[PDB]
């Protein structure tokens, strides 16, 4: 009478703010939480996955669509109900909660554009991962839609860092001094970028607008504040359990886009 | 036989950086890692720990010294080995590892003073948890020892945030404008503060100097970049694992693992 979650990483703000709410609501209704840590490892996902199943768990949640076939048909065998948090569901007989990043990327660069901020570069981290390619694409879309060329983006497969944000801006301005808006995949990148601006005495938003794709209380209280796309990982936390519980026996997450100082 | 670990927060560098090398090391030795989240809860820790113990032996590793009668029972009743990630260790026969935050406060704060910044405020959080109190004290020592009068501090039971460092700075300024440096318990805090200096046009460090008590690359690459204390929780990760592996495998040892003070702009003098 207890379920298992296994987690991709702990830097991920998604996981950070989702976890408590989840097992909290989960506790309120009977089941306990024996969770596991993958460190992004598909192999590890399995090892963990496997040994939890040794105790009949009936109910299991995982992140992403990427899983080993050598574990899919353990879950889709021992037939315990399974949620995936991700956009793409891998078996799609099992349940799903995921966000549209493409839309997030689009709405956000859309916002800069209807802001008079037409020369928009894109700095992103954590690529090699399905979500960043969708953010890029959403950006590239919002641009073209508006007769504008998506020339200026930089990315890595590494984790979001302020250094990145700062060195990204530098690299960008050095290509195009006219750059006057910046999209940022993660909040750490935006803060670097923000500090870069101070170093450069480069007013924001009048010299540069800035926007974050997955923000929190940190950019909230930066200066100039930070306009970000913001999610309810606690509402998610909750609304996930309910799903699994509704499933165990019985019978399109959005985001507010917080308008702040770095756009005016 | 599998090995269990109950995390207190997801949001703390100490666990964030500790976990993945504590997984690696343990995994090379061949142990699966059963874990658990307790919203800084001694009570949930029980509910949870119980289940774990009732499952499979090995050893279990826990953060903090403050715990529960029933844990203290179960754990020491189970005769299985325990590792507190903590400075001091409850129930004598507990294996342990932790930094001494007091020295960190003190050393960071002598720095400001040796540097010439003699009127330091302090902002810290989760100050109903014991680590903050050891840092506060560290800071108050450094002040008093120099005849500096050490009562310009703010703490919350809440979690560290840059809003806290902004407003922190504000309220200290309003308490007393002569203020001219800050010790921040946390990197989010120091960032709030830095950014707020920018808002109020207080130059850093020549109007206010800043020093963070637990920096990461985050703060390293702010502007002006900030002097802070760093720790190697990745190594603690392996070292914790080693200490426990060497427990089940059987001699049992002191463990004086400290910190480096990265001197950067926010405390510099030209």
């Amino acid at each position: 009478y207890s379920i298992a979650l296994i987690i991709p990483s702990l830097f991920e703000k998604a996981c950070a703010h989702f976890l408590p709410s989840f097992q909290q609501a989960l506790n309120k209704a009977g089941y306990q939480l024996l969770l596991g840590y993958s460190d992004y490892s598909i192999e590890q996902e399995e090892k963990l996955l496997s040994t939890f199943l040794e105790s009949r768990p009936a109910g299991v949640v995982l992140f992403g669509s990427e899983h080993s076939q050598r574990t899919h048909q353990l879950l889709e065998a021992s037939n315990t109900p399974v949620l995936e948090i991700a956009e793409l569901s891998s078996k799609a007989s099992y349940l799903n909660i995921g966000v549209d990043h493409f839309e997030v990327g689009k709405a956000c660069t859309r916002h800069l554009i209807e802001q008079g901020f037409k020369n928009v570069g894109f700095i992103g981290a954590r690529g090699n991962h399905s979500t960043l390619q969708r953010q890029l694409h959403g950006w590239q879309s919002a641009m073209i839609e508006n007769y504008l060329t998506p020339d200026h983006f930089l990315t890595t497969h590494e984790a979001p860092s302020s250094q990145l944000g700062a060195e990204g801006l530098a690299k960008l301005l050095l290509r195009d001094s006219s750059l006057n808006a910046l999209v940022c995949s993660h909040e750490e990148i935006a803060i670097g970028a923000l500090f870069e601006c101070h170093r450069r005495v480069l007013k924001v938003p009048t010299d540069i607008a800035i926007i974050c794709l997955e923000g929190s209380s940190m950019g909230e209280h930066a200066y100039p504040s930070l306009t970000s796309a913001e999610f309810d990982y606690e509402r998610m936390g909750t609304k996930a359990a309910e799903k699994l519980l509704h499933a165990i026996k019985g019978e399109s997450m959005g985001f507010k886009l917080k308008r702040r100082a770095s756009t005016a």
